[PDB]
């Protein structure tokens, strides 16, 4: 973990783009990153009483081209259950957009980021 000269980003001074304004007593957050990858995958989700994903958000964070691995995992979780989304395998996200051989790991973070949110939701109702 180095200084990483790429902090404090702003797109023309947005207005909380990719967020549902604070939590909703049932929102899970998933954040993942890597040292050699030099990036972070942040995605939002919304689960109901039943336990199914009804809403899925995503925020930008990292210097690079538009990441499809995130926009793909988001549209997939949108309407999927907790187990279903957590069942997703990077292999599916890899062949989905056919990521480059440069850092295939970029695909593993896509499925790993979404899961981080599912595990965060259960923690919101586990302690209350």
């Amino acid at each position: 973990m180095a200084y990483s000269e790429k902090v404090i980003d702003h797109y023309e001074n947005p207005r909380n783009v990719g967020s549902f304004d604070n939590n909703d007593e049932n929102v899970g957050s998933g954040m993942v990153g890597a040292p050699a990858c030099g990036a972070v995958m942040k995605l939002q989700i919304k689960v109901n009483d039943e336990g199914i994903i009804e809403d899925a958000r995503f925020k930008t964070y990292g210097c690079g081209s538009a990441i499809a691995s995130s926009s793909l995992v988001t549209e997939w979780v949108k309407g999927k259950s907790l187990d279903e989304a957590q069942a997703i395998k990077n292999t599916d996200i890899a062949e989905e957009l056919e990521l480059p051989p440069v850092k295939i790991h970029c695909s593993i973070l896509a499925e790993d980021a979404i899961k981080a949110a599912i595990a965060d939701y259960k923690s919101k109702r586990e302690a209350k």
